[PDB]
């Protein structure tokens, strides 16, 4: 008789499936280790009325299953301070991360800029953010690895959240750290002694790159006085390969960086004891929230 073909099963749609064929490129947004993100608009009407989404993508060079990783870390972090998932692409073993579109930038872009309108008060607010976004993440087990101004976004005037995972990695239950095995491109000027010398990532580690991230909004993100400008004053900058071994021995001397321009004492005193040596020894996220609320009073 008739063709036999197959009953239509009801076609239920995703809001966090993003359609390739909708998903149009506007501009570069930034790019770290393995992965880019672009300003891409999500445009279905194709009017140009679509929303606006950064889509981190892998660049071409491997890593898919850690993007895969990150994708469903961040799916399930849900705090006002980490920048919010949005969905996926998928190619096909390929994927895209979708997340919401935050126009003012980074922290590295905007605190020069915005120098004028940013005091002391909105600087200390910032650092709590940041604390709490930092505090909920270390709360699921994780460790960042790659806390800088860099990786900080700007929602408002008023509001920052944590805006990349591409490192993000889990620690174990009953373990205290992750052992790191790929460390060529680590931003070894936010990097903890133990992280330098033993290979070992602590959420302690997590509050020494706090401590240098703090530093950057207190100096509004000036690159002459960037955390790697000051170190490579301090140890010399024509080191080459032999850069990190002076870092550690400056680090292990009691050396650190120091206090920012009208950086008042009280405050450089909570951004010193994120720089114990010992992680055992250094502050938690919890400790330093109660200390700039104090200071906030
Ligand atoms: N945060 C941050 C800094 C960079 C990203 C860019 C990639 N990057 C990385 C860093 C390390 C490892 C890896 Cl694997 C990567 C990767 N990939 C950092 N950035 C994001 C925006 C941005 N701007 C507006 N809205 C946004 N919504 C989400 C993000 C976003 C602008 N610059």
């Amino acid at each position: 008789g008739d063709i036999v073909s197959e009953k239509k099963p009801a076609t239920e749609v995703d809001p966090t499936h993003f359609e390739k064929r909708f998903l149009k490129r506007i501009r570069d947004l930034g790019e770290g280790h393995f992965g880019k993100v672009e300003l891409c608009r999500y445009d279905p009407e194709g009017d140009n009325t679509g929303e606006q989404v950064a889509v981190k993508s892998l660049k071409p060079e491997n890593h898919i299953a850690d993007l895969k990783k990150e994708i469903e870390i961040l799916r399930n972090l849900y705090h006002e301070n980490i920048v919010k998932y949005k969905g996926i692409c998928t190619e096909g073993n390929g994927i895209k991360l979708i997340m919401e579109f935050l126009p003012s930038g980074s922290l590295k872009e905007y605190l020069p800029k915005n120098k004028n309108k940013i005091n002391l008060k909105q600087q200390l607010k910032y650092a709590v953010q940041i604390c709490k976004g930092m505090d909920y993440l270390g709360s699921r087990q994780y460790v960042h690895r790659d806390l800088a101004a860099r990786n900080v976004l700007v929602e408002s005037e008023h509001q920052v959240k944590i805006g990349d995972f591409g490192l993000t990695k889990a620690i174990e239950t009953d373990k205290e750290y992750y052992t790191v095995k790929d460390d060529r491109d680590s931003p070894v000027f936010w990097y903890a002694p133990e992280c330098l010398m033993q290979s070992k990532f602590y959420i302690a580690s997590d509050v020494w790159s706090f401590g240098v991230t703090l530093h950057e909004l207190l100096t509004y993100c000036d690159s002459d006085s960037s955390p790697m400008a000051l170190f490579l004053k301090m140890i010399g900058p024509t080191h080459g390969q032999m850069t990190v071994t002076r870092l550690v021995n400056t680090l292990k001397e009691g050396k650190r960086l120091p206090c920012p321009p009208n950086c008042p004492d009280e405050v450089y005193q909570l951004m010193r004891k994120c720089w114990e040596f010992q992680p055992s020894n250094r502050t938690s996220f919890q400790n330093l929230i109660e200390g700039f609320e104090a200071l906030l009073k």
